[PDB]
């Protein structure tokens, strides 16, 4: 037995009074009182560290034991105080932390300390099953104390086995937690590892006397046994004599704000945007300034001005759906879904990692192939359709109740609602004036608005997730878009009849028929690889190839669409909100040149187009029509125009494309590894290694498309329908949330979900029962409200006070083109369910005792909810 085992053995023989008195005896501490008071109260600014760990690392760094720089990795991230500290050192550029989290472990915390923009914390990571990655600074703080020294030993040997792979990559600075450095085996192991990787062992005064932990740092050259046994001398010494007091030091203040970053700001053609930048600047001249610490990598920066906050992070629960869905109060999948954080911080922290990218320009051969396929496709789409300008009256008849103004300049902010503006002559005077500027070769007000999109998604770090970015221009500039390129949407250019592979206009009830069609054609498996962040992978050359419609128009229409495209789509000026220092928020004016905004009038069209192009090109690489040399320079383009002229349409009919989503049935499975052109075009797949072959489905029913799969069910009378399905937890979870706004206002928002379930997901036993329960518990004469899906394929047939079997017969029998027999179904009892196995697989709960009890007492619970909503309204019994 060594000195360490002496310390641990004497420690184990202690009692409550002994251990409590000994724990903090003579150690050093930081006043973490105001830190936890503010962290519990809320404030994300003010510079408060998220844990005591931040105090350890700093004490090391300021002593020279560690010199952080470059990319930091924080294994065993925890709350992440080590990451948030590292984000402050000047020579640090990027920080990425990983931790287990979940049940029992602390989850990463979200704070706005100086440099939070260079920190990416990921929870749910088990770093013992992680693959090592190169890094310039490696940090580890993993060691769970044990009463037994054997357990502490084997645990620390597990840790030191893990970290080795990371240390082979030769990191410049490192700081590992050694829980048990005192046993003989551990001293030998640390001796050989000290020989191989160097560094030393340091005892931090801030560690409590109840643990022998030491930190393996780079900037130490001490002897292993000398350091370990000297620390054992210190702790054993402290076990004897009177208890000595603690030395208190003020905790570290990490400031607040964001770091400046190395920029790849592509020169922004100041001739195009200078006038708009000047207009914004002069409009807010009193508080215009250049933030020296803006966090924009792949965007240009022009200035900021002080502006109030907007957006919300709150998520309210719909008590009616909750009360009527008890068995899912324990299911993690549905109880974790909530609204996203659309505040400046909540959007920004998704922006910095998902929107502030720059995709490298593809090789020239790929540029040529893209131009050929785009020209051919455009030509094919205009075979029996003609471009045309859309009109003020079409636009007026298209502006609905929920259409946002978007006023940016003083002129544009004169109306409350959109319909109030369109019926005003001064609005169209703004339109005319700006279009005159367009016809003079200028642009003075087509400026984008960016913010976060309130969505119902699963949370991250046990809190509400961040918000996906959405941007759109004000009403007048949107009108100019509609004028120019609106014909794409109005005349259904991308419809299945014209685009061949498109599915524009169709609803959620029809796509499954399309997929069943696609399966009948001979070929390989079906591939529905989604692209990761489409709107950020639309390159300058994709915009080029999409502008090739202007060579299909008359001269005036061409010049109009080439004022929109060039002055807006090819040069984007965006206004965003960002949290500044001291808790205030600010407006940033930025500008880039190579992405597709979410709210461009023709976004679904152009996206579906470019996606068709991409899938065609991939079909070419798969059928060996292209070769690995073709990326650099294309040899014999005629090898392409012949492939397109020969089999192009016969390939488009093998696709179902809806924007970024798509399904492709190729001629064989070579499509699985046709990755060179796909990757070179920036359309990197989702949820895979870049060069791993693609995986597909031999069962057309299991294929994902537009967030659903589709199943063919047979009615009682022999007929058949093809219905959309998804995992039930997303449906109930999405149903249990409310976007901020009486009980009536909620109960209606519940009836909408219940009727949508009665219309689309009637084949999910639980959702049908719960639909009858909600509708039985909600007053009959109450009109539904709210939104139940963001899908462009969710048409809203359920948002009515009309009987539901009527609309079911209408959309599944009467107006069903794939249903030839029109004999309507007379009772809900004749409409089938999914198979019990297929129902279970997608998240059914049938056969489980809890939900059988729920279904038995469902009527009594309905009467309960009738008590809660109101007892003098009229109700109906749909459960029968
Ligand atoms: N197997 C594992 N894989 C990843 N993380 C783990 C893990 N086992 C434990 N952890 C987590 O690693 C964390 C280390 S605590 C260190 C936290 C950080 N240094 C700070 O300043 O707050 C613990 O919270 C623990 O929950
Ligand atoms: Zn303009
Ligand atoms: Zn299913």
């Amino acid at each position: 037995e060594t000195l360490g085992e002496k310390w641990k053995a004497r420690l184990n023989q202690m009692s409550a009074l002994e251990f409590y008195s000994y724990k903090k005896s003579g150690i050093t501490e930081v006043c973490r009182e105001e830190a936890r008071r503010a962290l519990k109260d809320g404030v994300a600014t003010g510079g408060h560290a998220v844990s005591r760990g931040s105090a350890k690392l700093r004490w090391l760094v300021e002593r020279g034991y560690l010199q952080p720089y470059g990319k930091v990795v924080d294994l065993g991230c925890g709350r992440g105080g080590w990451s948030y500290y590292a984000a402050t050192i000047r020579k640090v550029q990027e920080v990425r932390g990983y931790t287990k989290g979940g049940p029992g472990h602390e989850e990463p915390m979200l704070v706005q300390s100086y440099g939070w923009n260079i920190v990416r914390l990921k929870s749910g990571v088990d770093v013992f099953h992680m693959a090592a990655e190169p890094c310039d600074t490696l940090l580890c703080d993993i060691g769970e104390s044990s009463s037994s020294p054997e357990v502490e030993e084997t645990r620390t040997l597990r840790v030191l086995s893990m970290v080795g792979d990371w240390l082979e990559k030769r990191p410049g600075a490192f700081c590992i937690k050694v829980l048990c450095p005192y046993t003989s085996t551990m001293m030998e192991t640390m001796e050989r590892l000290q020989r191989r990787h160097g560094g030393g062992l340091v005892r931090v005064p801030l560690s409590r006397n109840s643990t022998h932990e030491m930190y393996w740092v780079s900037g130490a050259k001490s002897n292993i046994i000398k350091s370990v046994s000297t620390t054992s001398q210190l702790l054993l010494g402290r076990m004897d004599g009177p208890r000595r007091p603690v030395k208190y030091e003020e905790d570290v203040n990490l400031g607040s704000g964001t770091r400046a970053v190395a920029s790849c700001a592509e020169a922004p053609n100041m001739k195009i945007i200078g006038r708009r930048i000047e207009r914004i600047r002069n409009e807010h001249a009193e508080t215009w300034f250049l933030d020296e610490n803006h966090p924009y990598r792949t965007w240009a920066y022009h200035g900021s001005y002080e502006a109030p906050t907007q957006g919300s992070a709150s998520s309210l629960v719909n008590g009616v759906v909750r009360l009527l869905s008890k068995p899912w109060d324990v299911v993690t999948g549905v109880t974790g879904i909530a609204m996203t954080d659309t505040t400046p911080y909540g959007q920004q922290r998704v922006f910095k990692e998902k929107v502030d990218t720059r995709v490298p320009d593809p090789q020239e051969g790929t540029r040529q192939v893209m131009n050929i396929v785009s020209s051919w496709l455009w030509k094919e789409l205009g075979k029996r359709k003609r471009p045309r300008v859309c009109t003020k009256e079409e636009f007026i008849n298209k502006v609905r109740s929920n259409a946002a103004l978007g006023a940016i300049f003083e002129e544009e902010k004169e109306w409350k609602t959109a319909v109030e503006a369109v019926n005003d002559p001064r609005f169209w005077a703004l339109v005319d004036r700006e279009r005159e500027h367009h016809l003079r070769g200028e642009c003075h007000s087509c400026v984008y608005n960016m913010m976060g999109k309130r969505e119902k998604k699963q949370g991250e770090f046990g809190k509400a997730k961040g918000s996906r970015a959405i941007w759109y221009m004000w009403l007048g500039a949107r009108f100019l878009e509609f004028e120019a390129l609106g014909f794409l949407n109005e005349d259904h250019w991308m419809g299945r009849e014209n685009s061949g592979g498109g599915v524009e206009g169709l609803g959620l009830q029809r796509l499954g028929y399309i997929l069943e069609e696609m399966n009948r054609a001979p070929g390989g498996k079906m591939y529905a690889d989604d692209t990761a962040g489409w709107d950020t992978r639309i390159s300058k050359f994709d915009l080029e190839n999409e502008a090739l419609i202007t060579n299909q128009m008359e001269e005036g229409h061409r010049t109009l669409a080439l004022a929109v495209i060039k002055y807006t789509y090819q040069n984007k000026v965006v206004k965003v909100l960002r949290p500044a220092e001291g808790g205030k928020t600010v407006m940033d004016i930025i500008s880039r040149q190579d992405q597709r905004g979410s709210g461009q009038v023709v976004t679904y069209a152009l996206n579906t187009f470019t996606n068709l192009v991409v899938q065609l090109i991939r079909n070419m690489e798969a059928e060996e029509v292209l070769e690995m040399q073709d990326l650099w320079l294309l040899r014999k383009p005629e090898k392409v125009t012949r492939w397109l002229q020969s089999n192009g349409w016969d390939r488009l009919k093998r696709m179902a494309v809806s924007g970024d989503d798509c399904v492709v049935k190729p001629i064989d499975d070579r499509f699985a590894h046709a990755l060179r052109f796909l990757n070179d075009m920036g359309k990197v797949r989702k949820d895979t290694q870049e060069w791993k072959p693609s995986t597909g489905w031999s069962n057309w029913e299991e294929v994902p498309f537009c967030s659903h799969h589709f199943n063919k069910l047979y009615l009682k009378d022999g007929r058949s329908i093809v219905v959309p399905c998804r995992h039930q937890d997303e449906l109930i979870g999405r149903a249990r949330v409310s976007p901020g706004a009486s009980i009536r206002e909620t109960a209606c928002l519940a009836k909408s979900y219940a009727q949508m379930w009665q219309l689309l997901y009637f084949h999910r036993r639980d959702l049908r029962l719960m639909a009858n329960a909600i509708c039985s518990a909600v007053p009959v004469d109450w009109v539904p409200t709210g939104r139940t899906t963001w899908s462009i394929h969710g048409k809203g047939e359920w948002m009515t006070t009309e009987d539901m079997l009527m609309v079911w017969n209408r959309v599944w029998i009467e107006e069903n083109d794939h249903m030839e027999d029109k004999t309507p179904v007379t009772k809900w009892t004749d409409i089938p369910y999914l198979g019990k196995r297929e129902d279970l697989w997608c998240g059914s709960l049938i056969g489980h005792r809890p939900r059988t009890t729920w279904a038995e007492n469902i009527k009594d619970t309905v009467n309960m909810v009738r008590r809660i909503i109101g007892d003098e309204e009229k109700y109906m019994d749909y459960l029968s």
